[PDB]
């Protein structure tokens, strides 16, 4: 049994748009993401548990990289040193209505650092809330936090075989409901946990939302 104690943050733009329904919306999005992380195709399921919810702070702008870095610096200040403190969280995810962009286009919907889930200085993800598929983007970004690569990467070719229908496709496409995670994704999270990088995921949270 593994539990990810999750801080969910929504910016002022999320509050402006969603209003009174924002909390319920965020919990609905996170419930759908949590469902993906329990699917047997992941090989080593984890329970994504919302433990803290902040409605706004960090500097949010078009640059996905800058927004991720600002958010990740800011979230550190909310955390506590020890995982046994009930206020401690294992990962931080920001939802924003800001159109996040890369170097040349604004097609990106989110960003996360890779393989950082039990590093409180780096366990961070951002998601552009599209209003419908935000749970899939959240799952993709959290996949990265769990050390997953894209399914068209060189290592995934040999793990997935010759025969873009998974969460870790590089761009959103229709996800296979019987296999949201590719064999590559399953292998990478499994290795990550087997190698001890999920050492902060063993304590069970007292007060889930
Ligand atoms: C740059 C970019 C662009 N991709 C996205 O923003 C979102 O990608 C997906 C979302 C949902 C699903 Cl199901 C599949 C893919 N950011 C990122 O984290 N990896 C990337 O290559
Ligand atoms: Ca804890
Ligand atoms: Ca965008
Ligand atoms: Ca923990
Ligand atoms: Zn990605």
């Amino acid at each position: 049994s593994r539990f990810v104690e999750t801080l969910v943050v929504a910016d002022d733009k999320m509050a402006a748009f969603h209003g009174a329904g924002l909390k319920r919306y965020l919990l609905t999005v996170m419930a759908a993401a949590a469902k993906a992380f329990k699917h047997p195709s992941i090989r080593n399921p984890v329970s994504l548990v919302v433990t803290r919810l902040v409605i706004l702070g960090p500097q949010v702008g078009p640059s996905a990289a800058q927004t991720l870095r600002s958010f990740c610096a800011w979230q550190r200040g909310l955390n506590t040193p020890e995982d046994s403190d009930p206020d401690h969280f294992d990962t931080a995810i920001l939802f924003t209505r800001q159109d996040l962009c890369g170097v040349s286009t604004c097609d990106t919907l989110g960003m996360a650092d890779v393989g950082t889930v039990c590093d409180p200085a780096r366990s961070c993800a951002i998601v552009e809330d599209d209003g419908l598929q935000s749970a899939f983007t959240a799952a993709h970004e959290l996949g990265h936090v769990f050390n997953m690569l894209h399914d068209n990467s060189k290592p995934c070719i040999s793990l997935n075989g010759p025969l873009s229908r998974h969460v870790m496709a590089p761009v959103m496409a229709h996800v296979d409901p019987e296999e949201p995670w590719s064999p590559c994704s399953a292998r990478f999270i499994t290795d990550f946990l087997d190698n001890g990088y999920g050492h902060c995921l063993l304590d069970k949270p007292e007060a889930p939302l």
